[PDB]
């Protein structure tokens, strides 16, 4: 018992997600029930599990679901002849396996999230807009991110008709996400990210010298808001950081790129997609002034 329990809805539908992602799926659907308190069901055409390891997918994240919730599972891989359909009890137990004809792929059903623990039950059902609202920030993210996969997901309220919360069509590029995502509106404020060699007056300011910019591997790529007055945002509600096209929340190059931007638009927060590529033996990052150095510098370039 040494949890990596899923402290949120957020991170199980990230759990969740990135499963589907490491089975190399290319269609992944997300569909949630009364945003997700009565039903949290990933589809994707993955590679599916084999037979062998049943009842290993709970001997991690699968496990933590199963003690937190109901959790069904339907799944085929390639080397199968039939589909295959799981139930769990809480202590990851299989209860249930029967034939189930499914094309190639996998299927987790989280029924009734966190019902075996009353209290984080009720605190999950009166922060519901707020919980909800963390999981569309982290799916934007995952959609915006997946190039050349096709990323859905709909909520239903009660018996209502179901409604829209995001599609993407799989295009091989993350300006036509963003357009997916956002609607093309957003997308004409925006201006694609331009890489500068940090600057003399900048590396100074930074405390970097010739030798601290030459080994330079931080390669930035993205869209942020122009400068232009009135088409920014009114809050920092659509910023997306990744770090080897990992969602993530970098504290420092975050403040940065919203001060540069207050440079050219005091009263407005930009768009931002931004993906800092990198060693990953230099991650936390190792050589931050340099990368913060090369920021600073590329959005004035492209602010002027
Ligand atoms: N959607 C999925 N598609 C394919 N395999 C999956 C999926 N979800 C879980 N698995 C399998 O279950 C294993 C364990 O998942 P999980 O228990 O959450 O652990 P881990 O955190 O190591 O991914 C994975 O290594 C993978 O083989
Ligand atoms: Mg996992």
């Amino acid at each position: 018992c040494s949890g990596q329990v899923v402290l949120s809805l957020s991170t199980a539908v990230k759990e969740l997600v990135e499963n589907s992602l490491d089975a190399g799926a290319t269609n992944i659907d997300l569909k949630l029930k009364d945003y997700g308190v009565d039903l949290i069901e990933v589809s994707d055409n993955g590679c599916g599990v084999e037979e062998e390891n049943f009842e290993g997918l709970t001997l991690e994240a699968l496990s933590s679901l199963c003690a937190l919730s109901d959790v069904t599972i339907s799944t085929c891989h390639a080397s199968a002849k039939v589909g295959t359909r799981l139930m769990f009890d809480h202590n990851g137990k299989i209860i249930q396996k029967t034939p189930y004809p499914r094309p190639r792929g996998t299927t987790v059903s989280v029924q009734q999230l966190f019902s075996t623990l009353p209290v984080r039950h009720k605190e999950f059902q009166r922060n519901i807009k707020k919980e909800y609202a963390k999981m569309v920030q982290v799916l934007h993210a995952y959609c915006i991110i997946s190039a050349g996969i096709r990323v859905s997901c709909t909520n239903q309220l009660g018996q209502g008709k179901r409604q829209p919360v995001v599609c993407t069509g799989g295009s091989p590029s993350i300006k036509e996400n963003i357009g997916s995502v956002f609607g093309q509106k957003q997308l004409q404020s925006l201006i694609p990210f331009v890489q500068l060699p940090p600057s003399d007056s900048v590396c100074e300011e930074y405390g970097l010298s010739c030798s601290d910019a030459l080994h330079n591997l931080f390669y930035i790529s993205g869209f942020i808001s122009q400068c232009t007055h009135g088409v920014g945002r009114s809050s920092t509600d659509r910023q997306f950081f990744f770090i080897n096209r990992r969602p993530c929340d970098p504290a420092k190059v975050c403040r940065l790129v919203n001060e540069v931007y207050h440079m050219y638009n005091r009263h407005q927060y930009p768009f931002v997609v931004l993906n800092i590529s990198v060693d990953s033996e230099c991650v936390l990052l190792q050589e931050e002034k340099l990368l913060l150095a090369v920021l600073k510098t590329s959005l004035i370039g492209m602010f002027d």
